[PDB]
């Protein structure tokens, strides 16, 4: 019961927003997909990251937070976490398998 | 390595609010304090877990953020926080700890 440090900040709030992603509307309405970009960008601006070699301010003006579907919000956030992988020398998520790790529960049935 | 369920969600969630809170400026500007407040409406509208937003968007319109300073939001955030708590039978999260809790670590130099 802790301060969280970096790294347990990103482990809840990757959960927090991959979840997000997960729930969103497979249809989303225009108000939607406006609300949803504006939370990533506001996002952006507030998140604690103190000396973070991602800047993720930029990279979320620079490839646009895409909030047309639940699959493309999906992906789009797959691939940021991803860009943070690559700095943190994490492996590259798969993420075509995004819906069974955060939505569905692997298909080997062990959720 | 699963999906979240509502406890663990939950958990995650709060944990990377408190810690926004909690980074949030002591002086912030008008326009982070807009800036939040339009974050935390948007996070009401779409929080994964259904009968949850629901909830807290009626507790949210009864009471909106108090955006001000670092104080009164976290303070704010507490306060909502101990709402959801009490609704659920858990106990009275003591909001003068809020700082040491999810920032500074207890005077006692326990972390
Ligand atoms: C927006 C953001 C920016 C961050 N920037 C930095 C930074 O610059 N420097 C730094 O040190 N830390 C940064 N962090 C924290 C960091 O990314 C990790 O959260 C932390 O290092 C803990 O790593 P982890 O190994 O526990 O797994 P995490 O990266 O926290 O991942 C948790 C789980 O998510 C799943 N996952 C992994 N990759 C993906 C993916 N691409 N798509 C979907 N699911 C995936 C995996 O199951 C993994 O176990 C950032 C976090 C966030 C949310
Ligand atoms: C916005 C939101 C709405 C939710 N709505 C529901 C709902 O309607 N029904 C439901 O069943 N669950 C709901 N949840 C999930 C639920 O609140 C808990 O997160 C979950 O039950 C797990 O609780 P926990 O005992 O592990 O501690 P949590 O309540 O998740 O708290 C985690 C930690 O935060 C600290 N903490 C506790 N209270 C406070 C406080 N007031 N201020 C600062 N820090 C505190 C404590 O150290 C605690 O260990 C909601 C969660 C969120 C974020
Ligand atoms: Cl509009
Ligand atoms: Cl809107
Ligand atoms: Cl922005
Ligand atoms: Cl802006
Ligand atoms: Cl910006
Ligand atoms: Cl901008
Ligand atoms: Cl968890």
């Amino acid at each position: 019961d802790c301060p969280q440090d970096r790294e347990e900040l990103g482990r809840n709030t990757w959960a927090f927003l991959h979840t997000l992603a997960a729930y969103y509307p497979d249809m989303p309405t225009p108000e939607q997909q406006q609300d949803m970009a504006q939370f990533i960008h506001i996002f952006s601006k507030f998140y604690p990251c103190e000396e973070c070699a991602e800047d993720i301010r930029k990279r979320i003006d620079r490839s646009q937070p895409d909030t047309s579907t639940r699959v493309s919000f999906s992906q789009w956030l797959c691939r940021l976490h991803n860009e943070v992988n690559r700095k943190l020398g994490k492996p590259d998520f798969d993420c075509s398998r995004v819906d069974e790790r955060w939505r569905d529960g692997w298909k080997d049935g062990s959720c």
